[PDB]
């Protein structure tokens, strides 16, 4: 009974558009990651060791800092969204950074060790590795499983950048502006991503495989709100600006 359109020419250009912009702002061999301040792995297994050490932070900092820069990039692509005022496009911004983070660190996670496997041993990121940056279980475990439920919908790289712009684009954001642009320009993304799962995704994993991707953005809302309360947290450890950069406190703050 369901109809199964074709994509227009201009959900066409959008797909192509996002495509080239995740290939200009997500670099599959993370050749930059050594650029970083160097990560240092010590002996754990203790929170009070985590924040008074907080070895891993400045590497992942600089990681998430990095990440930022690209997602900005990537935003600036995404059709519309620089019809949008510069103020609401940072409340935007400010407000998907982490999420389009978790998002996109996806395609680094591997269910082979359940790590983000960006190379080498230096650049495979554990658990360990993000509490040893100062973040308790209460984010990463139900982070670790979002980025499972993720890569078991098999999404096609399509999908992929689709629910990253959807992500961004959202009108249900604190501080926007112009709500009614920002829907407009989403529901333009949403009917892209609906028209193509409907007939480019064969079957089993077509079915309802929407509603299963609308159901990650509220579990992206859920990891924000967390991650929110752990970063404040941490933001209350002495000399802890000068791990962190200018952009991460900015955004984060
Ligand atoms: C210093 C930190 C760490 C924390 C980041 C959180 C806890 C998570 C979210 C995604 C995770 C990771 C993502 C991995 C990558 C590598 C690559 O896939 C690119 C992608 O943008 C990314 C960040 C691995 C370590 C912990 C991260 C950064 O926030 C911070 O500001």
């Amino acid at each position: 009974d369901s109809l199964r359109p074709k994509l227009s020419e201009e959900q066409q250009r959008i797909i192509a558009i996002l495509l080239d912009a995740h290939h200009k702002t997500y670099d599959p061999t993370y050749s930059d990651f050594c650029q970083f301040r160097p990560p240092v792995r010590v002996n754990d297994g203790s929170v009070t060791l985590e924040l008074s050490q907080l070895s891993m932070l400045p590497h992942l900092a600089d990681l998430v800092s990095y990440s930022i820069q690209k997602v900005i990039g990537f935003a600036k692509m995404i059709p519309g969204f620089r019809d949008l005022t510069s103020e609401d496009q940072i409340v935007l911004l400010k407000s998907s950074a982490i999420e389009v983070i978790m998002l996109r660190s996806n395609e680094s996670f591997t269910m082979d060790d359940m790590s983000w496997t960006c190379g080498n041993q230096d650049y495979k990121y554990r658990v360990s590795d993000v509490t040893k940056a100062g973040f308790s279980l209460e984010l990463i475990e139900p982070l670790i499983k979002f980025q499972v439920g993720l890569k078991k919908l098999n999404l096609h790289e399509e999908e992929h950048v689709l629910l990253m712009a959807i992500c961004i684009v959202s009108p249900d954001r604190p501080g926007v502006q112009d709500a009614a642009l920002i829907e407009a320009i989403q529901d333009r993304l949403s009917n892209t991503l609906q028209t193509y799962i409907r007939c480019r995704h064969p079957p089993p994993g077509s079915h309802l495989l929407y509603a299963k991707m609308i159901q990650k953005l509220a579990d992206l809302r859920s990891l924000n709100e967390e991650f929110s309360k752990q970063y404040r947290c941490l933001s209350f450890q002495p000399e802890c600006s000068m791990k962190l950069t200018p952009l991460v406190l900015e955004v984060f703050g």
